[PDB]
């Protein structure tokens, strides 16, 4: 196994995969590291099993139709694996924790919204549909774009946001366009 945590690339306490390399952090994994299960298979396992049972599910969808789609065991474990691919990024740590706004000539958003919010409420259960989590997952970066106007800073929304479609499309094997 690695020797350094997948996501935040750490050493410390780390869990190790039964059938892949990889390790984790406890709270870095999504979901946190189960207490017992002998084997244990990391989500990037799981994700991996899901395809290989259903080859068909790389063909190419439309994101309309995916949005719709109820969130069933599988579909909870591609937006966990969209998120934990998210917090892999360095520059998620600006976007984890809950922000707050006070900065000359901009007011802060009617919605706040931050990654371990979205941690919390997929945790708990409480997004019905696919369409529920990308919204919040896109509304942390459309407040930052709005709140940062034109300083510099708001090239920070936009790299998360990158990481974070291409991993969309990635996941749900959403149909390639030009
Ligand atoms: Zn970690
Ligand atoms: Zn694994
Ligand atoms: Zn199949």
């Amino acid at each position: 196994n690695s020797n350094i945590c997948e996501v935040c690339n750490k050493w410390g306490r780390l869990f190790c995969c039964d059938t892949c390399p990889r390790s984790f952090h406890e709270h870095c994994h999504i979901p946190s590291v189960e207490a017992n299960k002998n084997p244990w298979s990391c989500i990037f396992c799981r994700i991996k099993t899901i395809q290989e049972r259903c080859p068909e599910s790389q063909s190419g969808h439309q994101e309309s139709e995916v949005l719709m789609r109820q969130m069933l065991p599988e579909e909870q474990l591609k937006c966990e694996f969209l998120l934990l691919k998210v917090y892999c990024d360095s520059k998620s740590c600006f976007f984890a924790s809950e922000p707050y706004y006070n900065r000359e000539g901009s007011q802060g958003p009617q919605k706040p919204m931050w990654l371990n919010k979205v941690k919390t409420s997929l945790n708990e259960q409480m997004y019905t549909r696919v369409e529920g989590f990308v919204q919040d997952m896109r509304l942390i970066f459309h407040n930052h774009k709005e709140f940062y106007r034109e300083d510099k800073f708001t090239r920070l929304g936009i790299q998360v946001q990158d990481i974070f479609e291409k991993n969309f499309r990635n996941i749900f094997a959403i149909q390639e366009t030009s």
